[PDB]
C-alpha cells in the first residue's frame, strides 16, 4: 500500500559506503548522512539543496542512476535537504507572461518550452506570469541551464512572486512524465 517515489544517497562513489534510502520530503538529512557523493532514483523526481530547509544550490534529479557526483552536474558532495517533485498531467500545459508587474506590459502566450525567450520574444526579461496548466520550470540562463524554479498553476504579479531577487529569465520548460 506504501507505494511511492524512492531515492538512494550513497557516502562513497560507486554506490560503495554508507547508504540511506528516502520515500518521502526531508528537510534535514544531516543526522543520517554527513556527505554524499553518489545517488540512485529509483522512481519519481526529486529536487535536491546544498543545505537544509531546501536551501542553497537546487538540483532535479529525474529516476535513473547517478555512480558518481558529477553525474548529476553536482557542484560538491554536500546534501542537507530533498523533496519529491510531483507531476501534473491532464492535455496540454500553457503559461503566459507580462512584461511589467501586475500583467501589465505586452503580453505574450505559449503552450510550447522556450530556450531562449530574448531570441523568440525579444524580451531582455519578464515581470509577471499566469501559468495555470500543467507544471513549468524557469531557468536563469538559456538551454535551460543555470538556477532553476518550480512552477504550479499559480499567478505571479511580482518577479520576487517566483521566489526570484530579480525579473531576469532565459528559459523555460514544461514537466511531463
Amino acid at each position: 500500500s506504501k507505494t511511492g517515489g524512492k531515492i538512494s544517497f550513497y557516502e562513497d562513489r560507486n554506490f560503495q559506503g554508507r547508504r540511506y534510502d528516502c520515500d518521502c520530503d526531508c528537510a534535514d538529512f544531516r543526522s543520517y548522512l554527513s556527505r554524499c557523493n553518489s545517488i540512485r532514483v529509483e522512481g519519481g523526481t526529486w529536487a535536491v539543496y546544498e543545505r537544509p530547509n531546501f536551501s542553497g544550490h537546487m538540483y532535479i534529479l529525474p529516476q535513473g542512476e547517478y555512480p558518481e557526483y558529477q553525474r548529476w552536474m553536482g557542484l560538491n558532495d554536500r546534501l542537507g535537504s530533498c523533496r519529491a517533485v510531483h507531476l501534473s498531467s491532464g492535455g496540454q500545459a500553457k503559461i503566459q507572461v507580462f512584461e511589467k508587474g501586475d500583467f501589465n506590459g505586452q503580453m505574450y502566450e505559449t503552450t510550447e518550452d522556450c530556450p531562449s525567450i530574448m531570441e523568440q520574444f525579444h524580451l531582455r526579461e519578464i515581470h509577471s506570469c499566469k501559468v495555470v496548466e500543467g507544471t513549468w520550470i524557469f531557468y536563469e540562463l538559456p538551454n535551460y541551464r543555470g538556477r532553476q524554479y518550480l512552477l504550479d498553476k499559480k499567478e505571479y504579479r511580482k518577479p520576487v512572486d517566483w521566489g526570484a531577487a530579480s525579473p531576469a529569465i532565459q528559459s523555460f520548460r514544461r514537466i511531463v512524465e
